[PDB]
């Protein structure tokens, strides 16, 4: 590994995109070379994080898919000014094989 | 003297109510006798379950509050007709002391 990408490879952030975009994205990552991927979401985006992984584990690979770890908690992040805001963050790590 | 027997109430379900109703409810439960309460939510209601407990642990009791367990997963429930629907369920158990 000597490339160095500013773009994250194994971590995705749930924004305002339709769930279908994230589902196909994770599937593409498996065939791209990433077997363990972590979907990170926060606030009201938590609902999509689970919705995405639930589809992925009950559609393309059910028996063969495996869970790695699931953690939910409030993270201290900074606002646009520089204000400490606590936001409920969730890291979902799944293992594809 | 009464002929009314006590009943166990330690689980709550997140519906369409504002978060302020759940926060105060959990606080009332502690002073009512229930130190360990489990907030159960599902689907798009997952966001309120965490939003509620986050406020409760960062307002009234921060240091003294303790987490018991957190589990998220799809449960197989029946629809109004009797159709098997999988829905992303979450059980958040906290310990108030």
């Amino acid at each position: 590994m000597s490339s160095g990408t500013p773009t994250p490879s194994n971590v995705v952030l749930i924004g305002k995109k339709p769930v279908m975009n994230y589902v196909l994205a994770a599937l593409t990552l498996l065939n791209q070379g990433v077997s363990e991927i972590v979907i990170k979401a926060r606030g009201r985006a938590i609902s999509k994080a689970v919705d995405t992984v639930e589809i992925v584990r009950n559609r393309f690979l059910a028996d063969k898919i495996e869970i790695k770890e699931i953690r939910v908690g409030s993270q201290v992040v900074t606002s646009q000014d520089g204000r400490q805001s606590r936001v409920s963050t969730i890291e979902i790590a799944i293992r594809k094989k």
